[PDB]
């Protein structure tokens, strides 16, 4: 149906749970989806559908960068109508006071990315998660009362940085922790009247040196569990 | 004790609800408060300290635009050791699906002004309200059982935009409502570890042309509540 | 007639002397202009309209910033049709050879802000006092024989700005002193083929620490002759 | 060994071929290399190393969009000391003169990303495909006397593009095709004193509505034989 | 002495008059210098320096745009010890007010080059005519009764600009007229503690279709007798 | 015929080389032409017209920077029909292993100006050499078999650069050398769909401290031949 998917509309769910590697999303299918389907496979991204508690659910990857989670996002509002984007995986942390395998829900993403300046007349578009999306990842996270810390993330075009100042500045402003893919998600799903929302499991911080399947299993639980709630 | 503020460290109760209009914020002491006291009037900005059910609340203009609120705001975040600052006021809606009268509660604002950029090095920093504040303002409204919107603002730094491809842009995206302030806030509150939110009610439209009492206490109501709740 | 002015077009003079303090035009009202009457004090910016030597001349604030006097500025030119605007007020000195309490009188201002971008195509659009302006101010202290420096002028968006290196730089190319209005005043005189100009006094000095009443009230005597001269 | 590879130094061969699709060098190591020996499958990203004609080299995917590239361009020169890049794959014509299937070897690549100019204070930098790789490129082309355009590509990070006047202004000033890497693999392989070099068969125009098995076959002829002559 | 200039320190006057071409140049130090001797002729630039009323004075010529004049004005400063530099040249015409043979003498200069935000931290600095020189032109021009404009003016990159709507938005801003060195002139002054100034005959207009020599001479004697004047 | 060409069509060779000094091309055209024909001296720039081996050929002057050699060069190709340009000079070495004497045959051209920012609807626009003609100066070098480094040069608008960091950065990613006026050079004969190259002999490192004859003939019979076999 499009450049980057063979399945045709109606094969996807209208939540779809994303994550960069094509092979944890294979995993994420095989461990929490009960009769996965592989609906697309082109570029071996792993795009399965399923079911989650009797409701229809798909996860597919969409590999690392703005560029490459626009362009499947993008796909699937317009195409496949999906409603529902909620990305999911594993970031570095910056505030000094986040620590590896703690779980954070980010409220938006700050970027170093040209992307929503060319949408949004070279001004500051503030790419924000569905305020709908991230109540229903706090609220799954209160019931679960699994802890959670909800903030700005960062989506860096570059995850080997130049400008080695730039991680203290974030921690300053409390950045909480840097992805590649929240800051171009968000101002899509904005466009297609759509939702989206971001959580992922510390897997690294940036500012200093610091069981882990523990942090994924809990973000995961969060993630489908919010999905059910949307 | 600052160039803006004759008041001392003390004065100021570490929440404070601000507006552009001083005269409102005089109205809004003398109309909610108990025993307001003014404590502050340097350039007439209308600065007062009373109490809202037994709470300590201080209330002050902050003028317009986003140089004048960021001057105000850091100066209460830094010296006087204010904890939480609630914008309340009007806006200008811009989507098509948002009628004067409407209140709207920011999860977040665009802007065209340059200070993010100058303060995040010339890259994209979200401006994002403080979620426990967007959290006590909504959750103030459902309890109040107020209508209330969610979304995106914007923030310009002309009232007269000769940029008119704008306002549609805005309205694609799906920004709820146009001010001049939000902006400029959000980001000082996070450098200082503080908390900051917005609320306003619309007061035009942008787009085409469409009692204004109600909508402003319904909207002075919410921010109250959620200041308590905080 | 306007959002933020409630007089009519005729109570304002083509003449209007600005100052970012309603408190100080208040004063500068009762102080140097006969019979002033209170024509306009929407957000209790104290716009007055009364008479200095026989000659009609008005008196108004304008706020903190270029996105404020932008506002009050537009309006005045557009629905008012006033001719001059001659901004007076306090600045903060670059130049290690300017101190405070000098007067200067600005040629043109630089200014970190993004709306001279906006308005001419993101290209550098130089914000210059009205030479008939900037030639009626340096007459006047000629003729009153009182020093004047006359110069460039900075206006900032951030009185706390965080690029510490600025001043310095502004220092090395002789800026005299810092404001946050001129900037954006004067590109708008231009649109409306109006007039304006800046005059200050210097209060502070940025670079180093070093009777204020007295070159307050000789850059008021500049400002005043000017404008009959005009 | 990284974030991206398992892999260990000497796994890859000197020179690495890459594409976007991990499917696709996959297909390539399978049909075109001897003994191809899967040296890295992190995120399912296809990493192979083999022979060729008795020499070692390797083929691996590397994702859509200039910083997936980035990423793995940058562990490819700086951990595996790899020396040699060659991004192969299919791209969008631009040039009315351009047709589909045509093989275009790009002399250098423009972009609308912000990442050269993070790196580059800003300024223009010229992402430039290694003149040894360029010229082995083309003399292959020559030696096996198959048609080849030399010439500009464009590194877009927006496939779906919102600015819908760029394809002619690109036409215009006779850029060939669009694709995502190559503006970010090229400066990379100059801060390493290494090299890099793309070519792409077109697979659609984006101008207009227009047996792809053989050019595809006919590119990878050519990048084969430019592998063994570098 | 330096790359551009064999001349000496002292060979040139403390006050230099500079245009684009280095035979008007020549013709200048023939026709109004007394004992006009060749100082400096790298590069053809016809560098002189003679006498004017008994006063020493220099002619040079300086190229075209922004790049080439940045380069002998700041050699002038710096190694030649000069003071004072007025650009004396044609223009092109703007503002619809103004017409071909018009001189114009300007109070500063708009650019559409980035040499000044490379100075400036990336920031709007005003390109402004030294108030001494505008002055001195001006008071030339009343003295010899000369009619003359004075106003903002504009040094383009590109003679041949490709956004044509540039020039219809100066002409609605009012700038008078278009060169190629103003604007990189002036802020070198600025540095350097020194002064330049900029005077021109409309040789043409942009905007509409519309004896040469009388306008050009005329400019010259406001330009000489200013020169005399400082 | 234009505003700086006096010659008609058909005065100018098909193929012209420039250097930015009009008294180099003047002992060009002497040196190396057989019977070399003045056909434009507007503003000295000394544009001949002779023959090489018995093929037409012109040499003219450019001035320096961005500015001047686009006048110069979008008029040979829009107005006498030139099919290619040449440029020929000087340059400041960058690159460590590139040493005073060192010739430089240019691929492409980085720079700080803004020109084709302004051409490329803000983007990352690559100032490419055109292939054919890099080709042909390289083959010439390789017949000649004169030493001759190909890469990357910078043109820069500020010959005084005021960040003294660039030099290092530019040195780490391997550009050769510094001139001011390829990067506008290539982008116009692309839009043009003529040809340009540039070739240039180190006169001078800027990183440090280190006849000049023998250089600069070698890189005129380098230029020369390409100029034959083009
Ligand atoms: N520390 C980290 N820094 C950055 F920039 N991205 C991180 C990090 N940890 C995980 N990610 C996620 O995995 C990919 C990058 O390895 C990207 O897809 C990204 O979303
Ligand atoms: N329609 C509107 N557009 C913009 F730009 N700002 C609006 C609007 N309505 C109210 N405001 C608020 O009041 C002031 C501007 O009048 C600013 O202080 C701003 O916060
Ligand atoms: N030192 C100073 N720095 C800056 F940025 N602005 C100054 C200074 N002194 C006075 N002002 C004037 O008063 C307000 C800021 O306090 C603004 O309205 C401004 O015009
Ligand atoms: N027409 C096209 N436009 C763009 F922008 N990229 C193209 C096109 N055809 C193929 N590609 C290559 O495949 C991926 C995008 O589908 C990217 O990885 C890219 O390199
Ligand atoms: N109409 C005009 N437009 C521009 F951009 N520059 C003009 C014009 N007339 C004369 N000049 C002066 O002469 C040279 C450009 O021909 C440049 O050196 C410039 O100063
Ligand atoms: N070291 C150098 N740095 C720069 F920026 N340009 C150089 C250098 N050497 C020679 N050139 C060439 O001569 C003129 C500048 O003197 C310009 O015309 C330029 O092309």
């Amino acid at each position: 149906a499009t450049p980057h998917n063979s399945a045709q509309v109606g094969d996807f769910a209208e939540t779809v749970l994303m994550c960069g590697d094509p092979l944890r999303a294979k995993l994420i299918a095989e461990t929490y989806l009960e009769n996965p389907k592989l609906v697309n496979n082109v570029r071996g991204i792993q795009g399965y559908t399923g079911t989650y508690k009797g409701k229809p659910i798909s996860v597919m990857g969409h590999g690392m960068g703005l560029p490459s989670i626009c362009i499947y996002a993008e796909e699937l509002y317009s195409t496949y109508k999906v409603k529902t984007i909620i990305r999911v995986g594993t970031c570095g942390a910056i505030d000094m006071d986040i620590h590896t395998r703690d779980i954070v829900i980010f409220t938006s993403a700050g970027t170093n990315s040209k992307i929503n300046r060319i949408r949004f007349m070279d001004h500051d578009y503030p790419a924000t998660a569905s305020f709908d999306v991230v109540c229903a990842l706090v609220d799954a996270a209160k019931e679960l009362n699994i802890p959670a810390k909800v903030g700005k993330g960062f989506s860096t075009d570059l995850f080997y940085n130049p400008q080695t100042e730039l991680a203290q500045l974030m921690n300053k402003f409390h950045f909480l922790a840097v992805e590649m893919e929240s800051a171009g998600l968000f101002p899509i799903a904005d466009l297609y009247g759509a939702r989206a929302g971001c959580i992922c499991t510390v897997s690294d911080h940036i500012l200093h040196h610091e069981e882990r399947q523990n942090s994924f299993q809990n973000m995961m639980k969060i993630a489908l569990e919010a999905a059910i709630k949307l």
